[PDB]
């Protein structure tokens, strides 16, 4: 199972769920959120 964030200045968001759940949470936060900061942990 697998935790990912994308921060994005106040406004922190989660995810726990596989690596396909993962890898599309942190393309998301790329197309909407370029500056980002992002953690991907499996």
């Amino acid at each position: 199972s697998c935790f990912c964030v994308c921060i994005t200045g106040p406004q922190w968001d989660y995810r726990y769920g596989n690596k396909e759940q993962c890898k599309k949470f942190l393309t998301e936060c790329e197309q909407k959120n370029p500056g980002a900061e992002v953690e991907i942990q499996c």
